[PDB]
């Protein structure tokens, strides 16, 4: 905070997705429902394009499940990870990759504004 | 019913996502299982896209999952929000933007039909 | 296994998704968390693509979610189906079509690798 999303990296140069870390350390139960993690990270994103926060399958796999969400292209508060813990309880540690940021193209369309 | 996709609108000009709202109110409970929310909205989509219906980050913070659906390039039929709720009990009513449609360019490939 | 993307096949001319099948006979229960089921397709995908894998609507409202898995550029592994019995006994027969497989264009950024 406040860093830009050109301060992401990626983990392999054929990698999909930009990697999304929480600055906080967290635990979550599945009684608690959906959680906002931060991640100290801001919009907005390259002109005409739109993000994507989808989970690590290794993340999923641990019980840990992230709900797909939309990062509009002028969006420029911070980027939240939204979670849930499926099954047990959850720790993330400060500094896991618990996301993945995906940039994709933001198709014109002649609906109304 | 029947309204095109064009009939949707944006929010704001930077956002990825058009609304879809349902056109009853439902009640939901985690025990229910996945439920098909009506939109009153039809395909077909523009050429070479494709559509992908995602949740809104509020809806999704207050308890109500939706299922990241495909909407195919030529299908004519009413496009439903799949959705359950996750942890409480839910309450949509008429009107209420619950969802929204992403619109993906349709990419060729040589796969068999 | 090993069988390539390319061996994938669309429902119909108009369809985003290539459809994955599962080579196991399998039964999930809520309880069970996350589980990846083999596919015996393999990456790596097109040159400037990456894939997502979704599920197919007729599964999800019968009650398998399909967590969206990104697969990268250049991964050589198994592809598999991250998948959760939301509320009650799920059974996978051998050869059900139970996730689709979409391809979207892999966005060049200055991002570090
Ligand atoms: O997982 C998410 C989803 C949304 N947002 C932020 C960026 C979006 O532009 C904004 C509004 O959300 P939607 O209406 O696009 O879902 O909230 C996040 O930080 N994380
Ligand atoms: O959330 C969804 C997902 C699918 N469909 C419709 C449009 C798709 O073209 C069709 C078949 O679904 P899939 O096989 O693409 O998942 O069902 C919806 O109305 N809502
Ligand atoms: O549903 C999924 C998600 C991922 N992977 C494989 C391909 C990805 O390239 C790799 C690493 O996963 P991620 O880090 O991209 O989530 O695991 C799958 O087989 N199925």
């Amino acid at each position: 905070q406040k860093q830009p999303i050109s301060k992401l990296t990626r983990a392999t140069p054929g990698s999909a997705g930009l990697d999304l870390c929480s600055t906080s350390h967290t635990v979550l139960t599945p009684e608690m429902g959906p959680q906002a993690l931060s991640t100290g990270i801001y919009g907005p994103l390259p002109p005409n394009t739109f993000g994507l926060i989808l989970g690590r399958s290794s993340i999923t796999m641990k019980g840990l499940q992230v709900y797909p969400g939309v990062i509009d292209n002028d969006y420029t508060g911070e980027i939240k990870i939204m979670a849930k813990a499926v099954n047990n309880i959850v720790t993330v540690s400060q500094g896991n990759r618990i996301a993945q940021l995906i940039l994709l193209p933001l198709i014109e369309t002649d609906n109304k504004v």
